[PDB]
C-alpha cells in the first residue's frame, strides 16, 4: 500500500530495472550495494508512460540502434576495451591500466590470446534506448549512512586500527564507484580468436578478414544451423581453418539461439533491458558536510580520509608488475602491469641463508610467543627488513563457587633477517599460497621448510648433488618501506631477468622476493584478494570522551550535547563554560 | 496468513528458489543448514514484477546467454574446474587443493582419466538470469542462534571438550561456509573421455579436434536419435573411435532428451532456476559482537576460535599426500595432494615387533582395564610414538526395597611402542577400516593379529617360508607429535618409496604407517570423513559458575544478573559491590 | 480439518512423498517405522508452490537429468553398487563389507554371476529432482519416545535380560539408521549379464563393448518391440548371443513398456517421485539427553549403550566368513566376507565322539529335566565349549472349591563335550535348519542322530563298509569364547580347506562347526537373520526400586517424586533429608 506497489496498483506499468546510485567495484567489474536513497512517493512514469521510475530520476530517450558489418580487431590485450563497462574502466585515475583486469570477460581473453598466439576480433549490434541518471540533490540510503557514523564514532575514541577496519569493510560491501549514470539497451556480440599468423599476411586485404567475421555473423543469426550459408566463398575456408574460438552472446532482450530473425530479436527487448554501459564517481568523492549535515565539518573530512586510504591499498594490492611482451623470454603470465624487466640479463646471487629472532616484550607470564618466533640459520651481511609486533591475548580465571576471567595482551616483537658455500632455495609457501615447485603447500625432496615471518615457509636443502634438481635462483627480499641493494649496484623492484612475488602481507605493507624459476610464472591467472588486509584488533586502546570539536581557523566550535543526542554548532557563551570545566 | 502466503495470496506470483545465507560444505560442494534468517514482511517482488523475493535480498538482472562452439581440453585432475561452484573452491585459504575434490562431480572424473588413460572435454551453454546477494545488515536465524549459545555456556563452566564437541556438530549440520551470493540459471552441458594418444599426434589440429566435439553436441541437442547428422566427414570416425565415455546433462529447466531443439530447451528455463555459481565466506566470519550482541565481547572471540578450530581439523584430515604422476611408479590413487614422493627410492628396513603396556591409575575396583589395554612382544630401540588414556564409567547399586545408584570413572593410561630375525608384516585391520591384503576384516593365513592402540590390530607372522606371499615392507609409524627418525637419516612423512596410511584417529591426534604394497594404493576412492572425530565426554568436568567477565585493558566488564536473565555492562558502582563478595 | 487435510483444501496441492525421518534396515535396504515427528501445522510449501512438506523440513532445487551413453563393467560381486542406497551403504564403519547384501538386488546379481560365469553391465538415465533434508532441531516421534521409556524402567528396576530383549524389538521395528536426507526422482535402468569369456579377448574394444550396451538400451525405449533397430551392424551379433539375461526396470514416474519415447517418460515423472539415494545416521546417534529431557543425564547414556550393542549384535550374527575366489577350489557359495580360507590344503581328522551331562540344580521337584539334557558316547581328549544353564516353569495348583496356582522355576546346567576307531560324520540339523546331505530334517542311512546343545542332532554312524557314502570329514566346533585348537597346531576359525557354518545361537553367543563336504556350501543364498535372538524372560528378577539418581564427579542428583510423575533434578537440601531415609 506504500512504496513501489501503491504506484504499480494505481499505473499497472512494469518498473525500470536499471538504476543508478549503487555501488560498483572497478578492478572486478561487479556492482554491489545501494549507496544512494530510492524513493517511490509521486508516482513518476518515464514520458513514453511506459515504465516507472523513482523520484530523484529523470531518464532520456535516445532509441539509438547501431548495426556494424565489419569486426574489429585488437591484437593486444593491454588496451583493453570492454563492452559494458568502457565508460567507466577508462576514468583519469593512477590505475587506470589495473581497472577491469580481474573481470570475468578479461580473463578469459588473455588466457585464449596468450595459450594460442591469438588475436581476437568482435562484432555487435547494440541498440540503446535509455540513459538514465541521478539528480544533483540526493540523499544517502539508510544503510550506508550507518556505517559512516560508526568510522566517525572510532576516529573520535581515539581508536584508530578500528575504524581503519571498518573502513576496509565499507569498500568490500560498497566497491570504490558509485555509478551516477547508465544506458538501458540490449546488446548482441560475437567473438572469435584467430591465430596470429593469418593477420600478417593479409596487411593488404585486412579488409576482406573482417568484412566475412561480419558476414558470418549474420549467416549465424539469420539462418538456423543447417548449412545454408553464403559466405563460403573464397576466404570463408581459411578463416573457418585459421580459427580458435567462437562465441556468441546476448546481454539483453530474449536468449539467443541459432537461427532467430533479428527481426524477432528487437522485437522482445522491450521489457529486457540491462546497462550496457555506465559511468561513475569515486566513492569518497560521496563523503562531504553536505551529504552529513549531522557530523561537524572536521569530523567527515577525516572519515573521507580514512576511505580514501583504503581504496587506494586496495589498488596497491592486486598489481602485479613484470614482463609482458609475449615473444621475448623472460615473459611473467601473471603480470598485469609492465615493467621494462623484459630483454634484461641475469645475475647469480649466492644468500647465506635466512634467521629470525624474537623479544617477548610483555607478556612473560602465562603465554610463551618467543619459541616459535625464532629461527636460527641452518649453517656476507644481514638486513633487517622488517619491524613487526606480535600481539596475542589469553586468559586468567581467579575463582572464589563463583569465578572471574580477565583478558590481557602479550606482546612479542619479532625480527626477520637474510644474508645478503650457500643455501639452496626452492620455493616458498604461506598460509594464502602454495609453492608451484610442487604444485602443494610442500617443500621438494631433500628440502626442508623454515620460518622466515610466522606464517609462511623456506623450502631450504643444504647440498650440491641431490636437491639440484628443484634449485632456483634468488634474486631478493624487499619491502613497502626498504628496497633491496642488489637492483642498482635504493628502488624497490627486482633486478634484471628476475620476477618478483607476493609474500606475507603483515598489516598493511606487503613484502617481495625475487626469483628466477619459470615454473613459478606459468599457471592460472590469479583472483582478486579482497579486502580486509588486517585481522581484527583486540579492543587493546582504551575510549577517550570527545565533547567539544574546533578548528583554530575560522572560530566555529561543535559541542555534543548529553545522552548523546548529536552534534550542535557551539555559540561562544556555552563553550566559555564548558572549557574551564574541561581545562 | 503470514509468512510467504499472505504475499502470494496478493501479488499470485511464484517465489525466487535461489537464495543465499545457508551453509555450505566446501568439500564436498553440497549445501546444508540456513545461518541467515529470511523474513517475507514487505512483500518484495524482483523489478521485473515476476518472483517473489524476502526483505533483505536485492537481485542484479543479468539477462546473459552464453553459447560456446568448441569444447575445452583439461587434461590433468589436479586443477580442477566445477561449472556450479568454482568460484567458492577458488578462494584464497590454506586447503585450497583439497577444496571440492570429495564431490561426486570429482569422483567420477577422477576415476575415468586412471582406469582408461583419457583426458576430458566439456562443451556448455550456460545462460545465467539473476544474481542474488544478502545484504550487510542481516540477522541470524532462529536455530544456528541457538547452538552458538550452547557453545558459550560450556565454556564458562570451564567444560572444554564439551564445548569442542559440540563445535564439530556445527561444522557438522551447518557445513565451512555461507553463501553470499549466487547465480540463478540453467546450463547444459556434455562431457567426453578422449583417449589421451589420440591427442598427441594431432598438437596441430587440437583446433580440428575440438571443432568437431562442439559440433557433434549441436547435432545430439537438434536432432533425434536416428541418424541425421552432418559431422561424420573426416575426424568424426576417429574421435568416435578413440572416445572412452559421454554423458549429457542438464542442471535447470526442463529434462534433457536428445532431439529437441535449443529453441525450445531455452523456453522452458523460467520457472524452473537453480545456482549455476556460487561464492561466500567462512562460517567464523559471521562470529563477532555485531552478530551476537547479547553476549560479552571476549566471550564472542573464544567462540569463534572454537569454531576455526574444528573446521580446519575437517580439513588436516580427509588430507592424503602421496605420489601424483600417473606414468611413474610408486603411483597412489588414493592421494588427494601431491607429495614429491615421486621417484624415490626405497630401502628395507626392519621391525622386531610391537607391545603395549597398561598402567590402570584409578578405577582399581570393579572394572579391571589393564589386561586388555595390554600386548607383549611374541618374540632394536623401542619408541613411545603415544602417551593416551582412557577413561570408562561404571555403575554401583547401593541397596537398602529402595536403591540408589552412582557413577564412577575409571582412567587407564596406556602405552604402545614399537622397535626401530624379524617380524613380518601383514597389513591393519581397524573399526572403521579393513585389510586391503584380505579385502576383509582378516590377517592372511599364518598371520595373527595383535591389539596397538585399542582398536586395530596387526598382521604378523614369525615365518619366512609360508607368510611370504602376504608379505610387505614397513616403513615406520609417526603421529601428529612425533615424527619418524626413519626418513631423513625429525620430520613428518614416509621415507621415498612409501606411502602413508591413516590409522586410528584417537581425540584430534591421528597416527599414521609407511607401507610399501601397491595393494593398499588401489581400490575405490575413500568418502569424506564427517565430525565429531571424538566420542562424547562423560560429563566428568564440575560446572563453575562465572559471574562477572571482564578484561583488563579497557576496563570493561559484563555482570550477569541473577535468574539468568541476560549479560548487561558493568557499572562501575556494582563491580565494586561485587568483587568484595567474590574475593 | 487438522493436519494435512486443512492444508491440503485451502492450497489444493499434492503432498511430497519422499520424506527423511524414518527408520532403515541396512543389511536388506528396506525403510521401516518413522522415528522422527512430523506435523502439517504452518501449511509450508516447496517454494516451486507445487507440493506440501511438514514444518521441520527444507528442499533444495535440484533439477538435474543425466544420460548416459555406455554402459559400465562391475565384473566382481564384492565391490557392489546399489543406484538406490549407495550414500547410505558406503559409510565409514566395521560392518562396510556387509552392508547391502541381503537385499533383493543384491542376491539376485550374485547368483546370476556364479551360476552363469557372468559379468553385468548396466546403463541408466537418472533424473534428480530436489533434495529434501531435516533441520537439526527436531522431536521424536509420539511411538518411538513411547519404546525408549520402556528401556528405561526396566534399567532401573535392576531388570537386565528384559531390557536387552526390548532393545532387540527396537532393531526389528525400526531398523539401524535413520535416514536425515533423501533425493527425490526417477531412474530408468537396464542391467545385462554377459559371458565372461566375451570379455577377455576384447580387452582393447572394450570400449566397443560399452558403445553398444548403451545404443541397445535406446532402441528398446524408443522402438516399438518388433525389430526396426538400428544397431546390428558387427559386435551386436555376439553381444546378442554372449549374453546370459537381461531385464528393464523404471524405479519413478509411469511404467515402462518397450516402444515409449524418452520424450514421453520424462513428463510422467512430475506427482510419481520416489527416493533415489539416500544418506542417514545410525540409530543410537539420536539417544542423548538433548532428545529426551525427561530422563536423567546418565541414565539415557545407559540406554543408548544397550541399543548399540543390540544393533552390533544384528551385524555380528549375518557374517559369513569363507572362500570367495571363484575360480578356486573351496569356493563357499554362502559366504559373503572373505577369509584367506582359499587355496589351503586340509588334513584329516578323527573325532571319538560327542556326550553331554546335566547338572539340576534346583527343580528337584515335580519337573525332571535332567534326562533329555543328557547324551551319553555311543563308542582322545574332551573339551567343554559352553557353560549354559536351561530355566524351565511349572505350576502347583492347590485347592481348598477354591483354588490358588503358583509358579516357580526349575534350574538344569547342562555341559556338552566333544573328543579331540571313530565315530562317522553325517552331518547336523536344528530346529531352525535342516540337513544338507538330505535336503530334510534326516540323518542318511544307517545313520543315527544323538543330541548335543538341547535342540540339534548330530548325525553318526559307527561302520566302515555301509555309511562311507555319506561320510564327510570334520574340522572341530568352537564358540563366541573357545577358539579350536586345530587352527594353529587359539584362533576362532576353521584350519585350510574347511567351511564354518553356524549352529544354535544360544542367549547372545553362538557355536560353529567346521566341515569340508561342498554339499553344505551349495544351495540358495540364505536370508537376513531377525531380532530378537533370545526367547523372552520369565520375569523371575524382582524389580528394585529406584528413587535417587546420582553421577559422583559433577554433584548431580535426580529425585523422582512421588506417584511417578518425573524425575526433576534434585536441590541439595531435600537429597539431604532424603538419604538419611535410605541410608
Ligand atoms: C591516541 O592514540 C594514539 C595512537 O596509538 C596514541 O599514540 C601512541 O601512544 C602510545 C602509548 O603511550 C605511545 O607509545 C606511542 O608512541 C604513541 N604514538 C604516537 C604516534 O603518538 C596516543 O597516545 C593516544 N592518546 C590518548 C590520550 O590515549
Ligand atoms: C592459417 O593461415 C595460413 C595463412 O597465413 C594458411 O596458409 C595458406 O593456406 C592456403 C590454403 O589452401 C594455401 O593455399 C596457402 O599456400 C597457405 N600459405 C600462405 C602463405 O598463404 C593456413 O592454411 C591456415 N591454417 C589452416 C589450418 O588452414
Ligand atoms: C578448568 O579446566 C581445566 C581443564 O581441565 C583444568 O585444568 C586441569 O586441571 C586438572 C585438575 O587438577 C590438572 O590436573 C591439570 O593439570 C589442569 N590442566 C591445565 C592445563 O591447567 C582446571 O583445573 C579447571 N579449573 C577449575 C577451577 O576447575
Ligand atoms: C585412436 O587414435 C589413433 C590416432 O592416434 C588412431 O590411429 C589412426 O587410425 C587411423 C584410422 O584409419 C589410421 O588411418 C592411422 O594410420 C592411425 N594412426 C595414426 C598414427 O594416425 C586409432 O585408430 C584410434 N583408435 C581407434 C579404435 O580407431
Ligand atoms: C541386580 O541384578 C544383577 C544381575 O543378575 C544381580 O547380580 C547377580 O545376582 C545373583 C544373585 O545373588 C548372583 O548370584 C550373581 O553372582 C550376580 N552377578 C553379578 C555379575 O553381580 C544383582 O544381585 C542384582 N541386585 C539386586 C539388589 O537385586
Ligand atoms: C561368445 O563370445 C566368443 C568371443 O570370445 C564368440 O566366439 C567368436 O564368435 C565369432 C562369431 O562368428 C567367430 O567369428 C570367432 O571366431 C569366435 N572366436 C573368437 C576367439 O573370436 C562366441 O561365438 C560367442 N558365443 C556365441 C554363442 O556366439
Amino acid at each position: 500500500e506504500v512504496g513501489v506497489q501503491k504506484c504499480k496498483n494505481a499505473l499497472k506499468l512494469p518498473v525500470l530495472e536499471v538504476l543508478p546510485g549503487g555501488g560498483w567495484d572497478n578492478l572486478r567489474n561487479v556492482d554491489m550495494g545501494r549507496v544512494m536513497e530510492l524513493t517511490y512517493s509521486n508516482c513518476r512514469t518515464t514520458e513514453d508512460g511506459q515504465y516507472i521510475i523513482p523520484d530523484e530520476i529523470f531518464t532520456i530517450p535516445q532509441k539509438q540502434s547501431n548495426l556494424e558489418m565489419n569486426s574489429e580487431i585488437l591484437e593486444s590485450w593491454a588496451n583493453y576495451q570492454s563492452s559494458t563497462s568502457y565508460s567507466i574502466n577508462t576514468e583519469l585515475s593512477l590505475f587506470s591500466k589495473v581497472n577491469g583486469k580481474f573481470s570475468t570477460e578479461f580473463q578469459r581473453m588473455k588466457t585464449l590470446q596468450v595459450k594460442d598466439q591469438a588475436i581476437t576480433t568482435r562484432v555487435q549490434v547494440r541498440n540503446l534506448v535509455y540513459t538514465v541518471k541521478i539528480n544533483p540533490t540526493l540523499e544517502l540510503s539508510s544503510g550506508f549512512r550507518k556505517e559512516l557514523l560508526d568510522i566517525s564514532d572510532r576516529l573520535e575514541n581515539n581508536q584508530t586500527r578500528m575504524a581503519t577496519y571498518l573502513a576496509e569493510l565499507l569498500v568490500l560491501n560498497y566497491g570504490t564507484h558509485v555509478t551516477t549514470s547508465v544506458d538501458a539497451g540490449a546488446a548482441l556480440i560475437q567473438e572469435d580468436h584467430l591465430r596470429a599468423s593469418f593477420l600478417q599476411d593479409s596487411q593488404s586485404s585486412r579488409s576482406a578478414v573482417t568484412a566475412s567475421a561480419g558476414l558470418a555473423f549474420q549467416n549465424t543469426v539469420n539462418f538456423k544451423f543447417e548449412e545454408n550459408y553464403t559466405s563460403q566463398n573464397v576466404l570463408t575456408k581459411s578463416y573457418l581453418s585459421n580459427r580458435t574460438n567462437s562465441r556468441v552472446q546476448s546481454i539483453g532482450g530474449v536468449p539467443f539461439y541459432p537461427g532467430i530473425t533479428l527481426q524477432a530479436w528487437q522485437q522482445g527487448i522491450t521489457n529486457h533491458l540491462v546497462a550496457i554501459d555506465r559511468s561513475g564517481l569515486p566513492l569518497h568523492f560521496f563523503i562531504n558536510p553536505n551529504m552529513l549535515p549531522d557530523l561537524p565539518g572536521p569530523l567527515v573530512k577525516k572519515v573521507s580520509k580514512t576511505v580514501e586510504t583504503a581504496v587506494k591499498r586496495y589498488y596497491t594490492f592486486n598489481t602485479y608488475p613484470g614482463c609482458t611482451d609475449l615473444n621475448s623470454p623472460n615473459f611473467n603470465f601473471q603480470a598485469n602491469t609492465d615493467d621494462g624487466s623484459c630483454e634484461g640479463k641475469m645475475t647469480n646471487f649466492s644468500f647465506g641463508g635466512v634467521y629470525q629472532e624474537c623479544t617477548q616484550l610483555s607478556g612473560n607470564r602465562d603465554v610463551l610467543l618467543c619459541q616459535k618466533l625464532e629461527q636460527k640459520n641452518p649453517l656476507y651481511s644481514p638486513v633487517h627488513l622488517l619491524s613487526q609486533i606480535h600481539e596475542e591475548g589469553y586468559n586468567h580465571l581467579e575463582c572464589h563457587t563463583v569465578c572471574e576471567d580477565v583478558f590481557q595482551v602479550a606482546k612479542a616483537e619479532f625480527r626477520a633477517f637474510w644474508c645478503v658455500s650457500g643455501l639452496l632455495f626452492g620455493g616458498l609457501f604461506s598460509s594464502k599460497s602454495i609453492n608451484p615447485m610442487t604444485n602443494a603447500q610442500s617443500c621438494p625432496a631433500g628440502y626442508f621448510p623454515l620460518r622466515l615471518f610466522e606464517n609462511l615457509k623456506v623450502c631450504v636443502s643444504q647440498d650440491y648433488e641431490l636437491g639440484s634438481r628443484f634449485a632456483v635462483p634468488f634474486g631478493g627480499f624487499f619491502s613497502c618501506t626498504v628496497g633491496n641493494p642488489l637492483v642498482d649496484p635504493s628502488l624497490k623492484k627486482c633486478p634484471g631477468g628476475f620476477s618478483q612475488h607476493p609474500a606475507l602481507i603483515s598489516d598493511g605493507c606487503q613484502v617481495s622476493y625475487c626469483v628466477k624459476s619459470g615454473l613459478f610464472t606459468g599457471g592460472s591467472l590469479p583472483p582478486a584478494r579482497l579486502p580486509p588486509f588486517t585481522r581484527p584488533p583486540l579492543m587493546s586502546q582504551a575510549a577517550t570522551n570527545t565533547v567539544i570539536v574546533t578548528n583554530s581557523e575560522n572560530a566555529r566550535s561543535w559541542i555534543k550535547d548529553s545522552q548523546t543526542h548529536q552534534w550542535r554548532l557551539g555559540e561562544p557563551i556555552e563553550l566559555r563554560r564548558a572549557m574551564n570545566v574541561i581545562h
